[PDB]
């Protein structure tokens, strides 16, 4: 079976006792996760160590809590108390995690289940070649010796519109702004890096990502993390927005994908 569970943000109780609901089983079962695995809740070492330990069994996706953690570990950013890295960040087994966490990819793709996944979601200005180009270009840096340079230079919110043209730092903020950041969008496509409220409570006129057809979306069924003020509801068919705040109080969502079958674990908090 193929399960896909939304931001796990360190809530490792959470995460077990949801795939023990679904008796995930490593090689009859295969896992997708969306990112942001740590911070905020208090189990991030414990949550890398199960997520490294699957293997060829999970398929991940970086998201940017995950970024933000390889940028304190390798001195790029202060680490915010309020995120609850510490015991992973002195753990003796933190470098052998931590380098395995930035060789993971930004992108999933599934042909035979006609399934994209990413952190953010997938930007209305990008067609598939384009995605999978991006993701190998930020993939390549972040697995690279050189990695705390590009992790320097991800930080910021333009350009904010998509171009073949693009080049140099300010391709690779966009690439990992629209895998990581991405919620709402300009008509145009361009990216709003500001508004993090629901739908329904955003400016006008901002739209979400996926309210906008796009040709990644027109062929594939996108799964995604990232919006929590989402609360996974409100988006059109093949689209899966699994973030439901299980660290902020809400569920840890699962979606088995043979049947589309739905299984959600309480917050203990
Ligand atoms: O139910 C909710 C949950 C959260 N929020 C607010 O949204 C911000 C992002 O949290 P979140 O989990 O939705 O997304 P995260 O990626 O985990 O954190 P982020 O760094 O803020 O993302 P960006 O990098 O800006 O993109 C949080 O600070 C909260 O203030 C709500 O209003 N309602
Ligand atoms: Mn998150
Ligand atoms: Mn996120």
């Amino acid at each position: 079976a193929t399960y896909l569970i939304g931001d796990v943000h360190g809530c490792y109780d959470e995460l077990i006792a949801l795939l023990h609901k679904v008796e995930f089983t490593p090689g009859k079962d295969t896992l997708w996760l969306t990112g942001d695995l740590v911070a905020r809740g208090p189990g991030s070492l414990d949550v890398l160590r199960y997520v490294k330990s699957l293997g060829d069994s999970v398929r991940l996706v970086l998201g940017n809590h995950d970024l933000h953690l390889l940028a304190v570990f390798a001195g790029i950013s202060r680490n915010k108390p309020k995120d609850r890295l510490t015991p992973l960040l002195e753990a003796p087994d933190a470098d052998e995690l931590l380098n395995w966490l930035r060789r993971q990819p930004l992108l999933q793709i599934d042909e035979e289940k006609k399934l994209v996944m990413a952190h953010a979601g997938i930007t209305p200005q990008w067609d598939l070649q384009t995605a999978k180009e991006c993701a190998r270009d930020v993939e390549a840096v972040l697995s690279s010796d050189s990695y705390p340079f590009f992790l320097d230079a991800m930080y910021g919110d333009m350009p904010n519109n998509w171009s073949p043209e693009l080049r140099g730092l300010g391709r690779l903020r966009f690439i990992t702004n629209a895998f990581t950041r991405m919620r709402f969008c300009f008509p145009n496509g361009q990216l709003d890096m500001y508004s993090k409220e629901s739908p329904e409570e955003a400016p006008a006129p901002l739209k979400p990502w996926f309210a906008i057809p796009g040709p990644v979306a027109e062929e594939y069924s996108i799964a995604f993390g990232h919006w929590a003020s989402l609360e996974g509801k409100g988006t059109p068919e093949g689209i899966y927005a699994l973030d439901t705040g299980c660290c902020w109080g809400g569920t840890l969502t699962c979606l088995r994908w043979e049947d589309k079958q739905y299984f959600v674990q309480p917050s203990n908090r």
